[PDB]
């Protein structure tokens, strides 16, 4: 516990200036209520939610009776479920989805950290309800949007945007984007959801967590970002939690593509399978940056108190009970 | 009033109360302020390249083609000069602007490149984040937008800042991705009222074309305020209501002369405003429905303080 | 004029190798008194509102009014007005034979009539008439009579042809093979436009596809303008900068304001005589 | 399968046969595959080859990453060192032309088919750039949809990295239009391709856009070692491909690609 807090403080002190600026901007956006988290499958994996490769394996066994000798490519993850949907029945696809996904899993500490960042919205490609459960637990209500009809009637101003659907209505393959056909016809089947996601990205500060740099959704969003006018948008932040430090060439390539990458493997040393360690390292760096645990010296408390107090210079007098809300 | 008209007014006023009402303002409201119409600009351009005014009437394509031909032939500088001499004018804000603002719209989307809506908002003391360029979407200072989807002349009286010629409309999706996306998202998440449009406008039909691609009953039908002199035909109303529009016809509500556009706009705007306090309760069962709608959530609670009941009924 | 001289020379050149394609519009059909579309819109408008337009039809109303009639009156009524208006036997104007006298490699037409088909049959030159999607694969010949808006050979029904606003909006989805074939013919051939105005919807539709092409990667199509007024210099250079080589018949010869037949004839025979 | 051979011979005699040739035929001629180009780009990027197998995106991303961070000159220099070689034409290049195809559509950027046609004396219009479409001087085409190095060993003349595949319709509107038109008006035989190839999947995505029965179902020549899994067969038969398998026809070694390619092609010629 207290050992970790000292290590995090030491990590921040030797942090790179680029990563320091990234953390500062993310924290400032969180303070402004403009922070949105784009949560991927890795956060759900941290809660032991079944990964899609298990489903592809099950479909491969049902197709031919034997698990594949080798490793699936990116197309196989989409093609094999499509082949099962076509050659086999719809009902078999939906039943396999039901038996693999109708499970109860707890919310990992990364969900709690993301919610503690105070996200204005949460966009996710996960079809689970872990983010919904965490939001319900922590007292913040999010309008969960996983279907076209949910966009028009959204209760609150803040959304939990499931861009690939979920299993609220039922554990059916027509409620989620899994097959190769679903990804091809995504823009035609999810106009309002895609439009809402793009608007949220354009109008907020985005942090990507739970994704690989070569993720399909990440590169689709980068392709869309390439269509925007230069300097007309804010570069989204990418939390990279891969076991090995990012290559310099890959880093500069993806930052020129429009990403501000915070690579976990470059900040702390962890085991190859210690994914929760890396996720917690980045998220806790952000949180204790917001909790002012990294203020180490004078002329930094001066800047903080000035940023809190300087707007009050316009007022003639401030009540003492008002000052309590000034410093939260 | 017709029953469907009263229903439309009910939904519009309810959305205004909930803060989910958005006004999509067209060139009619700016014309009510005697702002220079686009056909005058097309007239000047035609007099410029061709040397004489057009003998007949400008078609829908011509309004965009003639400025395009002028821009290609005479260049950008002459186009901007004519734009400046025609559009660098000071016009007042008509009462329709104030009437639109008095409904407390969440956002105001406009195809007008003038500052009349901005002037009205500044006069009423309503603060809107004015978005007329691509860089304004990310740098928006508030969550309530004055979305000028065709730009304006705030940066300057140039054709690059606005959508006027046919090349601007051809490349609009490529040139305004963020603004078009924001407009579509505001449409998908709010109650939309169209005012200042002619039901044959390019923007109206483009929005209906986008609407036809949406999932059935996944969106709320926008409201259209029609202020043409003649009443709408039954067939046209049926066609446009099946296209996803809830049309409120000013000519059907009131009687006015052909050129009394201001009175037609004001009839609908005042009837919308004066119905904010209205509850549309006439018969006895409408009384029970309203009180039940107010009280039924309180059935979850065992007891309610009588001093709290004044808040239930506002 | 100097510029016109090569315009004929290039067309006559491409005609010799069987590399010429004629893009036929409604003006050629109007020359044989084929029912124009405005009187169909007038019938649709009259049935819709019980009264003539008493005004001027915009470009959108030409497509919107049949769409309004189709939606609110049905398809059986829409096809019935098509049936009694287009089930007529009309002759072929001399321009039909003059287009065929140049021996074009292909004939692309937006017309839904059989006026070109009868002219092809009378001359004996066999064309593979393509207007439906299933017709693209089963084309016996490599010479195409491409009716990009369909026809009424299957029947005088609205889904066989592109008339309403929905048909034009959903054209690419409903006719990908026809649209693909038209663009390939345009890209690899010399194209001459007859029967079209500079403001025609289709003409500016290929012009919008032309600007998407790489510069100097295509032959600029030839436009034969038969509008009674002479072309304006500003209009001419604007469309020439858009990828058009306009051969204006009003400038070539002097004529009345109502006699279209010889304005088409002035350019059509002059191309023939140079061959 | 017997019906499939009948249709190909029928189309060959009528003059409506078009061969869609892939990298497998070029690889059969010992032409440098793309994976070893990605190897050089990856080695020159990260200082060492990657241990795992390259994914479909990686085949397109590392060349894109190399182009962005090392420049076009370095990208073209590696292209010259790998592709400025001379390779013999495999006998299948002859068997492809022995059927007298009306057109030949290639994703290959080599001149092996160009050399193959020139050896047999048949004149094909080689179109690999935008300008070549309008300047073609014959009805029959040798359509190189991904360009070639005829203009020069430059990355701008070919479709190699992921930007080229992303902007393909924008930079090759005439080439892709001609490719689609030829497919519509001819019977297509795919050779040198895998069922999971990007180009095959792209065409199958365009095929599903067409209405039912309006197109001729293309023929697919599969030369993979393992026989086609039955369930995989109906999936791609419904997608629009009539697949012929050399693995199912004859017993073959896993690495013996020539005889699998030749078994089906000689069957087509002997049926002529």
């Amino acid at each position: 516990s207290k050992r970790y807090g000292e290590k995090l403080k030491e990590v921040f002190l030797m942090l790179d200036n680029n990563v320091v600026e990234c953390i500062k901007e993310i924290t400032e956006s969180s303070r402004n209520g403009k922070l949105v988290f784009f949560v991927g499958a890795g956060v759900s994996t941290l809660s032991d939610y079944p990964q899609w490769w298990r489903l592809v394996d099950k479909y491969h066994e049902e197709l031919y009776g034997s698990p594949k000798k080798g490793n699936y490519s990116s197309d196989e993850y989409l093609r094999i479920p499509q082949i099962f949907y076509n050659v086999k029945g719809e009902m078999a696809f939906d039943g396999i989805l039901k038996d693999f996904f109708q499970v109860d899993k707890p919310t990992n500490p990364i969900h709690d950290k993301i919610l503690a960042m105070n996200p204005a919205h949460v966009i996710t490609t996960n079809y689970d309800n872990l983010i919904d459960t965490a939001c319900w637990k922590r007292g913040k209500y999010f309008s969960v949007i996983s279907a076209e009809e949910d966009v028009a009637n959204a209760t609150s101003s803040r959304y939990l945007l499931k861009v690939h659907g979920d299993f609220r209505k039922g554990f059916k393959g027509e409620n989620v984007v899994l097959k190769e056909d679903d990804y091809l016809n995504y823009d035609q089947n999810y106009p309002l959801i895609s439009n809402l996601m793009k608007t949220i990205i354009a109008t907020h500060t985005i942090v990507f967590i739970g994704y690989g740099l070569g993720d399909y959704n990440i590169n689709m969003l980068l392709n869309w970002v390439r269509k925007l006018q230069k300097d007309s948008f804010h570069k989204p932040f990418f939390i990279r939690t891969d076991p090995s430090p990012i290559e310099n060439e890959t880093l500069i390539y993806y930052e020129n593509k429009g990403l501000r990458i915070i690579d976990a493997a470059s900040l702390i040393d962890s085991n190859e399978y210690d994914y929760l360690e890396r996720y917690s390292a980045v998220m806790d760096l952000l949180i204790e940056s917001q909790e002012n645990k990294f203020i180490t010296k004078d002329d930094e408390v001066i800047d903080y108190i000035y940023g809190k107090i300087s707007p009050l210079f316009a007022l003639q007098y401030i009540r003492k009970i008002d000052l309590k809300h000034v410093f939260e």
